[PDB]
């Protein structure tokens, strides 16, 4: 008997390339072994090689642990130190220990970008963006020293609401309000000025934490709820990594489990990225194994390729005409071509914290013939078309400009047209929640984008409920 | 039984996937005619990064052979480059994604020209040279190409597209301009389709079927049948299917390849190297068994003192009464046509770029870069013909015996050619300095002997002998 | 039978992080062992290949020397030449041969730091300062182009000490006065003039040296003490590097030895740095073996992370609140987090030349905004708090500025508490001697820091005497 | 069975650390002069980039040996180049292509001078030396060569070329001035020929026979005769033509190399070790079976305390009653010299350059280029002595004792060698003074005993020991 010590060392991610990467779904999982496990009397957070995970992810890691304190199992979280992140999953605690001289550091979160025209016209680059989508703002650094109002307003929503969920969330889990979490700059130097500038101190005064003590009261403590061991030398526990994932028993009935954890490329997969060929042949893979009965795809992407998305979304929509229901698991990020290759499902779910949409199309072309000129270096040649004179080093014809923004024309109608045909509208309607407007979850929700806000969970009773009752997972990482 | 599938991954070369030959893919493809147990070929393409204008055609030839045996041959993607469907026009039946494109924009030739930089840096150039056409030394004096060299090369360029356009006009049975109206016309094409490329494709003709992958795959299977071992449809990839190795029958004739730039040394990393080619050809020179020579040349050139060895190596074979003959490839140009030169025939494709019988050298210092950011150099010399290096003025006496080299050396050049080719030395002249030429003018001013690939030298070459023969390789 | 031969190659460190680096402890326990070996007869010191050790280090070597000396048995020193830290190894031996053509290379001490404050303008770089520590002087480069005077006081008064200290210990060793050694740099121009730029001969005639010599002689002279070996070719010897320390007698009853060496950082260890995880789990495995009687602490840290010293100290505390006595040995250097984490101890010993004290805290931030601006480079983005918007592309916003300060005031408040507490004093009486000011471990033991001057033996002796019995040393 | 084909890869050095051994080379030859295997030598020098005029002439020494047992020393080349030519010059045939060249066109010496860049740059730049004519040190004091050095240049390079020139017009029996003319007189005589190179050759008598390679081969069989397994003439290459080992007598002669600068540690790069070298000769000197050392030298010099420990160690094996003698091969300068006093004897080729009895040292710091980009350093010493970093200006302390250690330095250096040579510091200092000489001017005035090579070296070492020896290396 002991606890399971939760001494995640790194970053929390949906799948692989005291470890720097851990996998959301063996975490979860492991705590749900543990929740049932006669012999884990409880589970001690220790966080502080925690590096973070997104939002959407901790908050599944939190569900398992909430799961795991209604079973009645204490679950602690001990740290001289938090960072906004490990704050977020240690906030799902039962009880909160801090160092004397320790802080929580909430801060908030913001988005950063370099802008770079301003220099492209010192160098004298040539810049062609063509692109449809108002919204779709990955563009701007080309083409501003500063964000677009469009920019500004669309992130500002998105930001302002995933930090609301992250001040709600963790409001709800300390029983405080949400302005008592953080009060805004004014109140938190307000806060720190009165106990002298002892961060641990406001940290207890305003119940972020339970208890301040030294690491030798918190050892004395964990002794006393999980005992002492004299082979170990410390309180009785195991740590995550140690702790042996049961393999789960294999019914007949399965459900198929691919991801896109990356951006999209065109290839197979390299790098940290996903091959839309890899992906494709794993998702045939499903579609011809008759034990497979329904298929999840579990997304997590900004987007990438136009032609490798379109492949990915090609085999989806073979699986699901094949009588293989899909759904959609999106954690985090999906969008752009993240949601391309989630049009064909039956049915999508997203966390509120989720940033999707993204519905938009863009391309830029840079040229150097005048950086190139400006110190007497001149390219020449012969063509047989104007349209085979597309190089860095050459000025972009314009041929091949109205053929690229003809492409790009062409290219939007495909991306809210196959939104229309999968989401039961119109190219109209998709164009007014379109024009590369990224959305959270909750939004997406609310404008038909996605179909019910949830988790990984939901997506595979979802995909249980379109057949059959007795289901295990097949996963595809290999 | 089943498909044979041409999946070709990376490029075409003489000479080694990421490098695939252009005979054991041609080969293949002849082995697969007379074989039961391929009924067909498919075409997937969407990893080949191209190969030159005669490989392509010449691998054409042997699926235009195959097709006239009565199997199919099918070219499926989601989209072709211009490399890709020139290949995939070979087929019988051209499947396009329906969002597809087939991208088709004709040749382009670009390159560097510095004379302004050089000069913002004081870098002193010397030029020498004997070609008006040998334009390679343009970019160290001019800032544009000159009207000489741009005529040069828009002839050679023009005629390389036609080329393209005709091929894959006669394979799609549609007018050359219907394959590419221009700019304009590809233009008011797209316009007209509301930008659907592939729809342009389809109406037009390029393609013969819009479909998805599974369509495709559906197609494919009803053609080829279904293999519950592998599901999918009957398919062995060319690089899992096993090329007979063929018999020895005793007469062979010698292929020996200069696949590359020629440098003096031996063969180093991806070069010709003058003396692996020559102990090449020694070999086959003096091995009895070896009936003929094949020189198949795909070469810019080079090294000059490195050509001589091997034409030395070839003339002597020839002089011994073993026939050369030379195999043109792609390029065999400057010293790939100096190699080229002791062949009792000579055949380029139509496509080849040949010629550019000429010479230059480029001496370039750096004196006064450096004497205005305060380094100089000093020194003595026993004669200012010692005093020559890269941080020094070039010495008026070094000038004049580097132009006299070069002179000499092109001297050298149109002379062997003349004799060669049976011609003068002021006739060759008249059609050398540098000029680049393809084949088909190359035939036509007589540094060619007949126009076509690699099968023609080897007839060629047992014709100049006796009956039967295999090839031996180096 | 030969002579033990101390060619030592490489750096003297408290440990080796697995010659170059040589430990200071195996050479201090085999200069000892070879003292009752009746296989040694002398030991000869080659120190060409010597690349120096801090002060405190060589005089710990120095000791075992003399102790070795006072038995009876001879120590020679032999080069072509003396580097300034070869030559105050070399004086604790009976004898020094030179070179005819050789120098003793002596010359002073000096510190060296770069300012770029003019730079940092020049390239438009925002710099911010978060500090106490009127002598807390590692900040003057962001915000200077010369030193504070505040800072040049400090700095002369420490440097002069050790090159006293240095100075003293020769002269001792060689029983000639001190500016004799070094008469200063007018007077070394002066004996050198005097002998036409002959360095052998001044350093004959000024007694830094005994003897003049080619290697073929000093070969002579040493096989006449040690006896020529026809096997090898030589006088009888045998180098360091091939004779055995014997690992010690166990006896159940040790002391504890963890080393803090280097720069702290909040990881573990993986560098040639002190991580506070891994020294915090060295300092348990001794608290809680009771085997282990009290714990030596020996450190050499210019200090580093606060986060990291606080976990290092709290095991320390821990081991001391569990009856166990610490006693920190203080190397070359413990200043700033390095002193931070000897605080704990019953007992600090320092070398009189160890480096200490630098009680203060400093912060530094630097952004590029304006640098950016001026090659047309710009950030932008949206927040939903200024303290969100903090990294090195974007101005350091007013309400994080505040911030850092308060961290900083509180940070201050901290150490000198923690100083207080533990030398038996008042916050108000350290910060008299805190304010970031570096002391020697002379100024150091004279304002209450330190308990005592000495060397790690004296460490040893007396974690044992606040314990008891006969001990032997667990190393981590 | 056949030529000694000697194809030689690379370059001349006299210890290899691409690098064939001098003395292998050397003993190769005399070998194969009196092994009846071996009827004749070929000389193809293709790959070979040369070696120091003092080595060639070496290889040159065997090959007349060669030759005069009769048997017949042939060198075949499509060209020639300078280094090349010297070698081949040795050979009783020459044969060139009929679009061959002889490149001969002298000497030159040229480096950089750095003046104007470092104070362009701000740089503080101390100079300490002692010798007019020390002038590697020019380059951080001066724009261009100081009068004093190109006297001293324009005399051993134009020793070293008419040395060049008088062995070359020697081996060819012609006059000097008819091996090469210089500019005006090649370039006339290049005139009266078309640009024809190899028909200069020919008619200058620099060569022996124009031919085409395969004309070379017929006339190469038929000398050597024709090998059916290989299919060439008789013939093996120098790289697996073994050479023996040769016996252990019972008295040897050490011989110990110091090629390349002088550095203070172990031996690294291709350089000498101060320690390592010492280590040599002082096995050498316990070794009771060596009666004698030769020690070889090939060196520009570097460090003095380095170069005292090498002086000493061989000091110490002539007191111990072992004869010292000196090989110079090429160079023996400055270090080079000062390790070459303690000997009994010194032999220098005549071309070997040596002397530069002559010292120096330089000290940059860089506050000035600092304080322009406000960039400083600032600190507390306790003595201006020890203020000696880069950053930091060099202290009035400092450069007076510098100036003061080279003075001394230089008086030891005339000191040793006026003790060496028999002479007085005041005759010594005349000679000295950084002056570079050649072997024949180091004889002439006193610093070298005789000139002649290795052999001489061992001969004289012998002479002074003692017997029937062998060679022991390290």
């Amino acid at each position: 008997r002991g606890a399971l010590l939760l001494d995640i060392s790194g970053v929390i991610v949906d799948k692989p390339d005291r470890l720097q990467e851990n996998s959301l779904f063996d975490i979860v999982n492991t705590i749900r072994q543990a929740k049932d496990d006669r012999n884990i009397t409880g589970i001690v957070m220790d966080l502080k090689n925690f590096a973070g995970g997104d939002q959407p992810s901790m908050q599944y890691i939190g569900k398992a642990l909430k799961e795991f304190r209604d079973s009645g199992k204490p679950v602690y979280a001990v740290g001289e130190n938090y960072s906004q992140g490990q704050y977020y999953l240690a906030s799902f605690a039962n009880k909160i220990w801090l160092s004397p001289q320790g802080v929580v550091d909430l801060h908030g979160f913001a988005t950063n970008g370099l802008y770079y025209k301003s220099l492209l016209d010192k160098l004298k680059v040539s810049t062609h963006v063509f692109r449809v989508g108002t919204y779709k703002s990955a563009v701007e650094p080309f083409i501003r020293d500063d964000m677009s109002p469009a920019a500004r307003e669309a992130d500002s929503r998105w930001i302002g609401e995933l930090w609301q969920n992250y001040l709600n969330t963790v409001a709800a889990n300390r029983q405080i309000p949400a302005e008592q979490v953080f009060p805004g700059a004014q109140g938190l130097l307000e806060g720190l000025t009165k106990t002298g500038g002892d961060t641990a101190k406001y940290a207890l005064e305003n119940k972020l934490v339970d208890a301040l003590a030294s690491s030798a009261e918190i050892e004395k403590a964990l002794t006393k709820e999980f005992g002492w061991s004299k082979t170990d030398k410390n309180y009785r526990a195991i740590s995550y990594y140690d702790y042996a994932l049961k393999t789960p028993a294999d019914t007949g009935d399965s459900i198929g489990v691919v991801f896109a954890n990356g951006a999209i490329m065109d290839g197979e997969e390299t790098q940290g990225n996903v091959g839309g060929d890899t992906t494709a042949a794993q998702i045939r893979d499903a579609r011809l194994d008759p034990k497979v009965k329904a298929i999840v795809l579990r997304v997590n992407s900004p987007g990438g390729s136009v032609t490798a998305s379109e492949v990915i979304r090609a085999e989806l929509a073979a699986a699901r005409a094949a009588g293989k229901p899909v759904v959609v698991s999106m954690g985090g990020m999906a969008a752009s071509g993240g949601y391309w290759i989630s049009t064909p499902a039956n049915y999508i779910v997203a966390n509120p914290s989720t940033l999707t949409g993204s519905i938009g199309i863009f391309g830029v072309i840079t040229t150097v013939e005048n950086s190139l000129d400006s110190i007497g270096v001149h390219t020449d040649g012969v063509s047989t078309s104007p349209l085979a004179d597309v190089s860095i080093t050459r000025a972009l014809p314009p041929e091949a400009q109205l053929m690229m923004q003809l492409s790009i024309e062409n290219g939007y109608k495909r991306f809210i047209t196959l939104v229309a045909d999968a989401r039961h509208s119109t190219p109209e309607q998709i164009d007014k929640i379109a024009q590369g407007h990224v959305w959270t979850g909750q939004d997406a929700k609310a404008n038909g984008l996605v179909d019910s806000l949830g988790d990984f969970d939901d997506a595979v009773a979802k995909a249980a409920e379109l057949a059959k009752v007795k289901q295990w997972h097949l996963e595809y990482y290999v």
